DNA sequence: TGGTCTCCTCC
DNA sequence: TGGAGGAGA
């Protein structure tokens, strides 16, 4: 198998939170700007950065005071604060706009707030039967890059738009259109549809996005990041060997952490391509049966993880960190914040019930204690029977009350997390 | 480092 | 009728 059975796209919103704030406030459009939370501490922590601001070296998690040193004219929008904490409602509602448009075209898997995988196989087939064997014009692909192209010989390729076009021209001239079963053709038609999905998103919301088109989710996701912002990339099966030959392992989705580090360390390699020299059994012996098989196929551009038909979140939660000296040290402090979180949760749950005809049946409560390395010190669950903040906050307190070893609380709490899960039809 | 989150696997 | 952790938005 060559892993060419599907056409898969991944659509990803450009500097998402920034665009949401720029739509609402025209003064921020086409300028260096960032989205911050909690203005009183070092100007706020940056959570999203415009491309104009990135050119100055501004990144996520920079304090805005520090970002102003790199970019003096940097403009800022603040996350809404409600019930004593950052509130992301605006961005979740903006997300809904985008997901709904995309779901008119095909089955989506909502992977995050601002990205969805699209399974385009069927849409591609139908379109190929509609076209009537007609040639594909370059005008149908005005923002598409073909990864690996242009190659060979040929005052045009000096500028980026010039390169894109020569690349696209070479691809289209070489396309055999008379055969409806050609994976390259399928991908091309898949890219035509994504141009239309992206045009629809921009028309109906004003947000711009990037997209990757390939044969699986991982290559689609890799493809998408190759030409940002506001552009889409086709990564064909044939492009993989050259692409993978200098592709750092950590750039592939799910290899950005400890597992990716172990591949590099154990095998003595740098690049995704280098993985081809190892047998499936060799990879299985190092990283386990599932990862080993996954890597064997992946380094050859083959992956089988399906686009799951799901556009609603499986969990609805909210949390607050209480770092250093702000750590919660009294029973009444703990009960107060549990109530704030519960109240926001109640509102979001109630909305979710009316919107999507479903109820959460489990409440998960998670905490961190001061001086614990781990990201969580304790997760406990209970039944969620009523969408009632007072009940949910009191029940949350019950199940964690045993952690106190002192009405003082010790050790102090650095984190609270309430999460509603286990949805069933209502 | 940061902060408010979601999805997944392992045992 | 679970809880810890990894990996990413
Ligand atoms: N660690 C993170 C990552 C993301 N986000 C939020 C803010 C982002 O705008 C949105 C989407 O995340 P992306 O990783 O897609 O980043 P952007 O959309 O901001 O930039 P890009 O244009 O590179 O996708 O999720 C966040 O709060 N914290
Ligand atoms: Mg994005």
């Amino acid at each position: 198998a060559t892993g060419q059975d599907r056409v898969v796209a991944l659509v990803d919103m450009d500097c998402f939170f920034v665009q949401v704030e720029q739509r609402q406030n025209p003064h921020l459009r086409n300028k260096p700007c960032a989205v911050v939370q909690y203005k009183s501490w070092k100007g706020g922590g940056i959570i999203a950065v415009s491309y104009e601001a990135r050119a100055f070296g501004v990144t996520r998690s920079m304090w805005a005071d520090d970002a102003k040193k790199l970019c003096p004219d940097l403009l800022l929008a603040q996350v809404r604060e409600s019930r004593g904490k950052a509130n992301l409602t605006k961005y979740r509602e903006a997300s809904v706009e985008v997901m709904e448009i995309m779901s008119r075209f095909a089955v989506i898997e909502r992977a995050s707030i601002d990205e969805a995988y699209v399974d385009l196989t069927s849409a591609v087939q139908e379109r190929l039967q509609k076209l009537q064997g007609q040639p594909i014009s370059a005008d149908l692909l005005p923002s598409t890059y073909i990864e690996g192209l242009p190659q060979g010989p040929t005052e045009e390729t000096v500028q980026k738009e010039g390169m894109r076009k020569q690349g696209l021209f070479q691809w289209l001239d070489s396309l055999q259109i008379d055969n409806l079963t050609s994976p390259d053709l399928q991908l091309t038609v898949g890219a035509v549809i994504v141009e239309e999905m992206r045009a629809a998103i921009e028309r109906e919301t004003g947000f711009q996005c990037s997209a990757g088109i390939s044969h699986n989710k991982v290559l689609a996701k890799l493809a998408c990041g190759l030409n940002k912002p506001n552009r889409q990339t086709l990564v064909s099966h044939g492009s993989v060997p050259q692409l993978f030959s200098q592709m750092p392992i950590r750039k592939i989705r799910s290899l950005g952490g400890k597992l990716g580090a172990s591949v590099i360390e154990i095998l003595g390699i740098e690049y995704m391509g280098e993985l081809t020299q190892f047998t499936e059994s060799q990879l299985q012996s190092h990283f386990g049966e599932k990862n080993g098989s996954w890597l064997y196929a992946m380094c050859r551009g083959i992956e089988h993880d399906p686009v799951k038909p799901r556009q609603l979140p499986k969990t609805i939660g909210c949390s607050k960190n209480f770092p250093g000296k702000t750590a919660l040290a009294t029973r009444e402090q703990v009960q107060w914040w549990l109530l704030q979180l519960a109240q926001e949760l109640e509102e979001r749950l109630t909305k979710d019930r009316n919107d999507n005809d479903r109820v959460a049946t489990q409440l998960v409560v998670s905490i961190r204690v001061q001086g614990d390395k781990r990201l969580s010190s304790l997760r406990r669950c209970c039944a969620l029977t009523r969408y009632d903040a007072h009940k949910m906050s009191h029940d949350a307190f019950t199940v964690i009350k045993n952690m106190n070893t002192s009405t003082e609380w010790s050790p102090p709490l650095t984190m609270l997390f309430l999460c509603a899960t286990k949805f069933s039809a209502s």
